[PDB]
């Protein structure tokens, strides 16, 4: 029933298998990290992310005349085992906190089913997996396997509360915008939550609040699962498309933006500002994508490897995107199937129904101020649980969301730094 079958410990002896040795493919050499696979598809590495990107493998704080507003650094996080075995134990804690919702149950789900589609090869009769959605393992006998997955949770970069779900590029599909997916990283640690404030008005402004509540980070690693979800079925919203906000003084006298995928992700109210237009546009090109899909496949004869037969994934990929197939054996994209799941993967999963789902206090909308950065410890049980995570039920935490009052439940927070003023 459990979403993770097992109680891994950091120190467990690796069996090349669901705990090993792997390395990922960023382009660039690395020594093997020791990673674990939590369910079909799933893997946690417990170490800071200075593999994904190159360019940022330096977890030392820059000058403090050089740090920016919201940031925070310590070189040190995550680097003993007693910190990945907490981390470990941490996100597998948040995985069943969130599969114990419908909703979790139906993202996570969703999750799974989005395999990467197999556009690599460059013969449009053939079918191929991109290694880039793929980890090397090293196997009992000391030789790697490669091995597809869709996702994969692992520690921040330098700056520790910069959460973010990324994934490697192409060199000519935009693998997360057009319908293929692609393995998707989050960089997120559960040993740090943020605060916000209960008012509103506060909230929403950068010189108030010094952050009362406690956002619970079953939310924030949901807010990451909802990014997943949109890349893994490759209708991630560019970039490139935000919204200039205005309906905030604060934002607009700095010229602050806020991205479309942003804006869906949280859901609620925040969705509402890309107009019917806009959200037209994107369905009907995302569903134009699908139907490429549908027609490569139709157009595929052959496939690469002996993990499957063509058959196989062509099955596999009909159940992803939901496919049709006619009496001659052809595949098509219905219209109420796609409106159907492109609206489970933007509107239902969001992280305004996960606060609904969770009965947790939380930001009203993404346009609002930071105010705080907690350290925390949801691993022991008198601490945080999978049923009500700060707010323990029969104790003084249950109600009122007094769990995730920092003044009443301080034992479970340690202000580090705060934001507040800074902007
Ligand atoms: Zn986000």
């Amino acid at each position: 029933m459990p979403f993770v079958n097992k109680q891994f410990n950091y120190k467990d002896p690796v069996n090349g298998v669901d705990i090993a040795y792997i390395k990922i493919p960023n382009a660039g050499q690395m020594q093997p990290v020791k990673a674990f696979k939590i369910h079909n598809k799933i893997w946690v590495i417990p170490e800071r992310d200075t593999f994904t990107n190159p360019e940022e493998g330096d977890l030392n704080p820059p000058p403090e005349a050089k740090q920016v507003p919201v940031s925070y650094y310590d070189s040190t996080y995550l680097s003993t085992d007693n910190e990945k075995d907490n981390y470990l134990k941490g996100v597998t804690k948040l995985f069943e906190r969130i599969y114990s919702t419908d909703l979790g149950r139906m993202l996570l789900t969703s999750i799974v089913r989005g395999i990467p589609f197999w556009g690599g090869s460059t013969i449009d009769t053939e079918l191929k997996v991109i290694d880039t959605n793929c980890i090397n393992v090293i196997q009992p006998d000391g030789s790697y396997r490669s091995e597809e997955l869709n996702l994969v949770i692992i520690g921040p970069s330098a700056d520790i509360i910069q959460f973010e779900c990324k994934s490697f590029g192409h060199e000519v599909l935009n693998l997360t915008r057009n319908g293929y997916g692609s393995t998707q990283y989050i960089r997120f640690s559960p040993d740090f939550t943020f605060g916000f404030e209960e008012s509103l008005e506060v909230d929403t402004n950068p010189l108030l609040g010094a952050g009362k509540f406690a956002t619970d980070p079953a939310v924030t690693l949901a807010h990451e699962l909802i990014h997943a979800g949109h890349r893994l079925y490759g209708i991630a919203i560019n970039p490139n498309r935000v919204f200039k906000v205005n309906t905030n003084a604060y934002y607009e006298m700095s010229g602050l933006e806020v991205s479309f995928e942003e804006l869906r992700t949280f859901g609620g109210h925040d969705a509402k500002f890309i107009d019917s237009l806009q959200e037209n546009e994107f369905r009907l090109y995302y569903y134009n994508k699908f139907k490429d899909i549908a027609s490569t496949l139709n157009k595929a004869k052959s496939i690469v490897g002996t993990t499957a037969s063509l058959q196989y994934m062509k099955n596999v990929f009909k159940e992803k995107y939901l496919l049709s197939e006619d009496t001659s054996g052809k595949f098509s994209v219905d219209k109420l199937k796609f409106d159907k799941l492109y609206k489970m993967l933007t509107e239902i999963y969001t992280e305004d129904n996960f606060v609904k789902f969770f009965k947790v206090l939380n930001r009203k909308t993404y346009l609002n101020f930071d105010k705080a950065v907690f350290k925390i410890n949801i691993v022991p049980k008198v601490n945080y649980t999978i049923y009500d995570g700060f707010n323990l039920r029969n104790t003084n935490l249950a109600a009122n969301f007094n769990g995730q009052n920092t003044e009443i439940n301080n034992m479970n927070f340690t202000k580090l730094k705060n934001f507040t003023g800074l902007f």
